[PDB]
């Protein structure tokens, strides 16, 4: 199922995919409020697409009752540091300025 969601908000990206799937999800938004998540792009089911959204930290998803799933902290290897981002093209222009000294 082709699902394209724009990032810039974890809470949003959640409702976006959650609405496309049709299931319930219970996750501690306490920590969520303040961070963002990677949107989706391509044919991905409820689970496939869901894992693609939070994809980046690696967590576990398990159901609770009917069709309600939750996200919990799972074990991971010794985290590392990714390369440092470079810069953009920056094709702007600059204007000259005038300044003269004065006496008493």
């Amino acid at each position: 199922a082709q699902v394209n969601i724009a990032p810039g908000s974890l809470d949003k990206a959640l409702n976006q995919y959650a609405a496309h799937s049709g299931f319930t999800l219970s996750v501690d938004a306490s920590l969520t409020r303040g961070k963002q998540s990677n949107g989706l792009h391509g044919d991905y089911d409820v689970e496939s697409g869901l894992q693609q959204l939070l994809d980046g930290s690696g967590l576990q998803v398990k159901p609770l009752g009917n069709n309600s799933w939750t996200l919990e902290p799972a074990p991971a290897p010794k985290e590392d540091a990714l390369t440092v981002v470079g810069d953009w093209l920056g094709d702007a222009r600059e204007n000259d300025l005038e300044h003269h000294h004065h006496h008493h």
